[PDB]
């Protein structure tokens, strides 16, 4: 018998009973061997077998027994074909790869996005801003004085706080100490609250985010308790330790944690390396070949081992002209130095449409991954939440 | 009973009992109570409830019920499957995230699109340029006036008519104030007799944009009737009132809310501002970064504390870092400032980089909101007018 | 009876028989009448109408009917969906706007697309490159002539061919002049030619692109027989005729009509026209707003009528300042004036990002029509033709 | 009899029997002839041809027959419609172009990236890294010679390793020959080894990249071999020919060909001349034009033939003109040349806004081409491997 008549959701399908048999182990050939009347319920008298799913995929489905390829329909969302050939018992990494990048479009992108009785409550006064009314107030009095430190971190490097007055020096003034050593208070007393009343202290140490309060905070009490007398090494030790005072910039990132743009352009920026590595084997081949190039184009017509040829032109050498390979091919355009020759006119024209070509090449893949992300954030966010509302299992 | 047929427009779909009841209060829960014949009209022969709705959507709508998901199709229009399950008596809040931002993409966009017997004969001589034959000269004549004030205000800036002559101060020619009375006599008319003849002088007040008709002609009655005696304070007032006069120039605002790209610019900038902060902040995050490591960069083998550090390099300081990383990111380029050692190039060349990459990602998400208002205003514009034609309640 | 059957090519569509009248006038309406059984031939035993057209747009085509509202579907092309409702009897003009514009989408890009024995051997000589084995040659000594032309135009304007010999003057070569000479009298014998023999000579004289070639040899027979005495005004006019030897490069048109990208180009110019008004007109606000805020930052703590203040910035006035809002918005950067001041270097930034946003906005639209035309002329070229293959009138 | 009902998988397809007749030679053609029931089998009860394709596409496939014009379904993906249609035998040139470019997608970027008993150890030795635990030390150590040589050529060029002592002349120093002659040793052991053991001498001689390695190590020896007497002619020839050096970095290529991101640029460079070429004729027309214009320009109200005219301007001429049009179109803005006049302000306005509209019209289509190569190569490589699992043959 070749007649077997399927009526799945009401749509009488029909095929040979040989087709069926083409993929062993599924449903479909289960269905289609002849001791299969008890397992599937069926009428005798319609002779057809019911089902209860979707009957547009199962087009599909099916079509992938007639001609062998298996493709996902372009009219329904992807999880929606997923269930279905899960249900069906087929395998989703048998998809044609002509339609394989759109079906694993959502899924990947939701699974990168969903990437002593008072230590309960003195761990949630910190550590989450809105989660009482006092932890928004700790969580803002910490802005305010991470803002007040980056603000007198940068302006120690001025020169109007920097009096020349150790013969002469630099001497910077004395309120940028004082107002560096009350942050610095305030900071040791939320480090030592946090590191006391919370768990898994190795989580707590690996977490890398702690690691920069306590490096923003050592150097001040280095320098404080390490002003005595040795000047000969003390100085130096004192001068090349006031450049870690940078990691006090890198405390704004313990904030913006919540920020949800940033959490997705940190998802953008781990779920695409690939793309940077190749926006950066790009720039480097360019600037290379244009850096060469530009160095022989603005030498014809000139004696080989002549100091005169290196005289008017900026592109003395071959590695000074990665900078300006680098500039033209981002559009920048300094301007400190360029060609004075037609030929290296023509190689700094080159040189830019190329660059302009290979900087568009990739950077659309990231933004597409950004796009996608930052939409499924603020969707999901859009939505307050919602019961299953379902009842399942009837 | 198991055996459920429903006939949705020709289309005999079929399904277990139990299933239609996974949604209690849905038009085909209702229907799957035993106590429904009368409620649903239906031949006892073909044992099969008649709908006379879409039948392509009603599998989806169905889908629901069997796999407890709601997702909607893509191969019709957004606002058809609202009308069908609003027709099916089902919430559109349980659409599926992989389905809902274009789901609600045409309707969004539509409502933020949607957002004395001479009393109205004068009050619509103005407010509506093509209401009548009158109003278009009027509107002319406005903006003539209005182009006339802009270009003697620019004028009234440069240094051939302002000779120096109070010993010899700079004292502007007479024709420029002239232009003005006139345009300022035209201005007070109009205002006058907008101001008189209108309702609600309380919303007139705030429309925002008569107030700027008035501060615009506010500053030539001062000065023309505050040019006496005490001129220790006078001259400084006066001074200093001049600077209100850059307020000549929103009245343009006035005159554009007519032209339709500006009103969907307006719409697009209402409703990408969280893209905006985005923005903001990841160029000022940038900004920090790349200023402190050229900061840090140009200064290598350097005596810390020593002045000839900071002599050989444009980067005296942090805080003027910012603005040559603003330059850099957006590649301007206008050479004011730029790295002169090859840790500087890599910073810079980095940084340029990076400012592409962090502009290019938000930016898109403005370009297509204002595409698809452009797009949806224009479409509605060319389409002149049509009746219902359709007489329904059959 | 409200059982009123319709068979689409197979599918046994239902609905009321109230329903169809909600459209006077159109097939359906018709059908629903009770005499038009013999308009439409239909078998008594099914009591169903038969047609035999696309089934799955009838579902939509009824829906206009049901719910009142015109879709087109988004899983077919719109040519069918045209052609299958003016089959139906109903105009295109009703559907609704949130599916007008991809349904408008080929059939506009299609249309803009699609905008004495000897004579016609002596016409078809010229005018038409590839129509014989000796167009091409004249079309090959055209292009030579032409390029010869343009160079020698482009050398005149050097220094090297104006040497200083009227007391010395500058006195251009000679050969640049033969060579000239030699061009100007293969373009007249062309010129010639083609008025001589060819028809209609009104639409000739007005195709605009014969204009070009007589004013481009014009002046070299004004100048050549225009050189005797009577100096006074002699020279002068020849000095200001010299000017219209620009009209020389345009002839370069006349020859890359052919091309095809250069007939899309300027297909997508004429379709795009509300776009560059609105680039123009949002550049303009920009620039005028730019400038008087930096014109007014740059002045922030000075005395009003000081000329010290106007001693220290580059924007001496405003006019002055478009060009740098220009420069700024553009990404393009000269560096010939740049702000000094911190408030200055905020409106700077505040430039560049809104040039960013502002010229990103309309661009789009005609980078996406300037696509839909080449791809659309790319796919006609790369059918080389087929027969009808249909035998129509079955 | 015009009753011909056709069961596709299910669906019961109906139309006139005059319609199949419209396309000879087709299968439905030849099932319509009346001596048509043997050729295909059916019941002669149901009176229904049967058939076991696909029902959806069926429906277009017959529409073909109908209205007479084919068209391929957005809902499934074309590859599948291309096998339905060559079931059915109807040829895909016929597909209107209002859906070719879209049905030709996958198939065209997928053929595009479809483009002595030791001799076979020994070649297996090079030319595959990933073949054995031996072939990627020896692709290592070829990498950093490669990177060493490219490392001592770029420092040949510069100021420090040239000192001056043939009075003075320009003498390198010893250490860079002694690396580049280590290098050169191991090169061409390698080269010997690989043209030795390979088959096909011609191929290997016209693959293209030994003749780079050839030519790289040609010159070290002609120097070494190649200094001694005679130096009128000696020196100039070696130093003609250290010029030849530049082909020490395109050794490069010989390394990058495995890494995919580069293959997938080949192949998008290949695949897109015509954009190059149009972008390359866009660019010329807009420089000539804008240099002439800019060149008239800056000469308003000047004598024609007065030396002044070019002296307060940087465009002298119109060949230097086409430089500065190249940088403004480019948004790269060196500063090296500018407009100092108001007219000259407006063409370089109306300069930069072409030049961004021209560069963006095309290179979109070499983005989305590049797109496409790379994503499919992802894809392809995300997936391992996969039997057929489908015992065709039923
Ligand atoms: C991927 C790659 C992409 C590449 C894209 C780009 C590809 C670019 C491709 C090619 C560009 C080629 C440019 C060559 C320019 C040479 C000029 C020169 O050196 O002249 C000097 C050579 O002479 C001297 O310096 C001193 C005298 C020695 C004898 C010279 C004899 C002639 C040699 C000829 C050897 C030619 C062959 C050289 C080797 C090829 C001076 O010559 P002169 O006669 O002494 O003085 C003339 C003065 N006059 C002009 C005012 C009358
Ligand atoms: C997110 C973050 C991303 C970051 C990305 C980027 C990451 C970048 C990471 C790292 C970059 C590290 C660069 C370090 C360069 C130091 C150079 C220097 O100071 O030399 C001076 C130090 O000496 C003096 O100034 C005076 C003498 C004092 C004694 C010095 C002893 C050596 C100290 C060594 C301390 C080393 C450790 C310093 C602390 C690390 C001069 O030395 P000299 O011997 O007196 O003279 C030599 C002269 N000669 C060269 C001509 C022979
Ligand atoms: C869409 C729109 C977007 C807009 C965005 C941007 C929005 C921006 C918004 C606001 C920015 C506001 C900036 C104001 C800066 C004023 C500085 C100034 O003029 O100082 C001079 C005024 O004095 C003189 O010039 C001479 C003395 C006359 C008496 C002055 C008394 C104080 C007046 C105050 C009037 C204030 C109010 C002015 C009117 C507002 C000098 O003062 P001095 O005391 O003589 O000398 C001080 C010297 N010292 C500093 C070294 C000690
Ligand atoms: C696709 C294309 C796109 C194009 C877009 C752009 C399109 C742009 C279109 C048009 C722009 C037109 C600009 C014209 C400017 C001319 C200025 C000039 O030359 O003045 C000189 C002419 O005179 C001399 O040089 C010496 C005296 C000779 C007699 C002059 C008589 C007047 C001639 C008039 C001939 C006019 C017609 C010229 C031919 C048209 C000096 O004149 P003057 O009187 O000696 O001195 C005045 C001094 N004063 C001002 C201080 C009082
Ligand atoms: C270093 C030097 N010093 C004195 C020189 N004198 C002189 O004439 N040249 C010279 C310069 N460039 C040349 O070719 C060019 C031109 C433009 C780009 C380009 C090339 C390469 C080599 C193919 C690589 O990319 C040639 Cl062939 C020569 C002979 C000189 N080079
Ligand atoms: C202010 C100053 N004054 C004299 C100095 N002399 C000297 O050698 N440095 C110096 C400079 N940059 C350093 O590191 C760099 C390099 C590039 C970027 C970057 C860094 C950080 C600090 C990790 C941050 O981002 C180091 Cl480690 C040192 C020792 C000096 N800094
Ligand atoms: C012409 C002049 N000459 C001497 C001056 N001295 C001085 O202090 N100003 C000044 C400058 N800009 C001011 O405001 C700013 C700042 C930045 C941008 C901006 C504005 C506006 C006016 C709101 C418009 O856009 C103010 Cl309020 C003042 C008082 C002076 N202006
Ligand atoms: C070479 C020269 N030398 C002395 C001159 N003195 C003078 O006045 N001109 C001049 C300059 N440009 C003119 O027109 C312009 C303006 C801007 C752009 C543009 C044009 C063209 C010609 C239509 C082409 O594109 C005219 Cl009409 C004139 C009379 C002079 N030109
Ligand atoms: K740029
Ligand atoms: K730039
Ligand atoms: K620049
Ligand atoms: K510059
Ligand atoms: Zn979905
Ligand atoms: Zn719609
Ligand atoms: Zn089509
Ligand atoms: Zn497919």
């Amino acid at each position: 018998s070749e007649r077997i008549v399927i009526n799945v959701g009401g749509t009488r399908h029909q095929t040979y009973r040989s087709t069926l048999r083409t993929l062993p182990g599924t449903r479909l050939a289960w269905l289609a061997e002849p001791d299969a009347h008890s397992h599937f319920d069926y009428d005798p008298r319609a002779d057809e077998f019911f089902f209860d799913r979707h009957p547009g995929v199962f087009a599909h489905i099916l079509n992938y027994y007639r001609t062998g390829k298996l493709h996902c329909p372009a009219d329904v969302c992807g999880p929606l074909y997923e269930e279905e050939l899960a249900f069906w018992g087929i395998d989703e990494t048998d998809v044609e790869p002509c339609c394989w990048m759109t079906y694993r479009q959502h899924r990947d992108a939701e699974e990168a996005l969903d990437s002593r009785r008072w230590q309960p409550r003195i761990w949630a006064l910190f550590e989450d801003p809105y989660s009482s009314r006092y932890a928004r107030y700790v969580a803002f009095a910490s802005l305010f004085f991470i803002l007040v430190s980056i603000t007198t971190f940068c302006l120690e490097t001025h020169e109007r706080f920097n009096p020349i007055v150790y013969y002469r020096e630099a001497e910077t003034e004395a309120f940028l100490t004082y107002i560096e050593g009350v942050c610095v208070v305030w900071f040791t007393f939320e480090f030592l609250m946090r590191v006391i009343f919370c768990p898994n202290k190795v989580e707590f140490i690996k977490n890398s985010l702690n690691i920069i309060d306590f490096v923003a905070i050592l150097p001040f009490y280095l320098e404080v308790g390490l002003s005595g007398l040795s000047s000969k090494a003390a100085k130096d030790v004192l001068g090349f330790l006031r450049v870690v005072r940078f990691v006090r910039i890198l405390r704004i990132f313990k904030l913006t944690r919540h920020f949800v743009g940033l959490r997705v352009l940190g998802h953008t920026l781990r779920a695409s390396t690939n793309e940077f590595l190749l926006l950066i084997i790009f720039l480097a081949l360019g600037v290379l070949i244009f850096a060469t190039m530009i160095y022989y184009a603005e030498r014809i017509g000139a004696q080989p081992n002549d100091p005169s040829a290196s005289e008017h032109t900026h592109f003395k050498n071959i590695p000074i002209g990665f900078w300006w390979a680098v500039v033209t091919m981002t559009t920048l355009g300094y301007g400190d130095m360029y060609p004075q020759t037609w030929s290296g006119m023509l190689v700094g024209a080159l040189c830019a449409l190329a660059g302009v070509l290979t900087i568009a090449m990739p950077v659309p893949v990231i933004v597409n991954n950004f796009g996608m992300y930052y939409s499924l954030a603020m969707a999901k966010q859009k939505l307050p939440k919602k019961k299953k509302k379902h009842i399942p299992r009837p």
